[PDB]
């Protein structure tokens, strides 16, 4: 009958998220706002977009959790791991899962939630790793500096390269 796409990628552009439960470290705006942030870093450079559901089963369920989670990728405490994401699919495809032992913040301090949570949705939207180190997709944390974050130009082509 038909074939499936050369890459792991959505093949509708309406997509939706679900934020499944809160951090302690944040407030429920905060958290909501940083993640409204994150898929707006992709959906501005992209035809997709992204509607928030409050229950039930979206494309993208988002999670906070510590150790053992309900997956083969288990947490590991304070530091080192801070989150992953899987590629786009069925299932678990496209959830996103933050590690709670981790501080998550909207400012310089401990894990900037925004970023880390931009980084891993373009997991969600089939971006594996980047190796330029100035690259939101590079698998290593730094907090920015100027004040209107700019998505890389690395980050820009690989997505256009999946949507457009
Ligand atoms: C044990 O070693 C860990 C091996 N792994 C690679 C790192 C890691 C991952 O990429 N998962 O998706 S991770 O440390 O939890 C991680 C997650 C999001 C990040 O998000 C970012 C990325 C770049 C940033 O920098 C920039 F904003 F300047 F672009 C900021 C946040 C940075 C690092 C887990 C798997
Ligand atoms: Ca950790
Ligand atoms: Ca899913
Ligand atoms: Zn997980
Ligand atoms: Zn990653």
């Amino acid at each position: 009958y038909n074939v499936f796409p050369r890459t792991l990628k959505w093949s509708k552009m309406n997509l939706t998220y679900r934020i499944v439960n809160y951090t302690p470290d944040m407030t429920h705006s905060e958290v909501e706002k940083a993640f409204k942030k994150a898929f707006k870093v992709w959906s501005d450079v992209t035809p997709l977009n992204f509607t928030r559901l409050h229950d039930g089963i979206a494309d993208i369920m988002i999670s906070f959790g510590i150790k053992e989670h309900g997956d083969f990728y288990p947490f590991d405490g304070p530091s080192g791991l801070l989150a992953h994401a899987f590629p786009p699919g069925p299932n678990y495809g496209g959830d996103a899962h933050f590690d709670d032992d981790e501080t998550w913040t909207s400012s310089s301090k401990g894990y900037n939630l925004f970023l880390v949570a931009a980084h891993e949705f373009g997991h969600s939207l089939g971006l594996d790793h980047s190796k330029d180190p100035g690259a939101l997709m590079f698998p290593i944390y730094t907090y920015t500096g100027k004040s209107h974050f700019m998505l890389p130009d690395d980050d820009v082509q690989g997505i256009q390269s999946l949507y457009g």
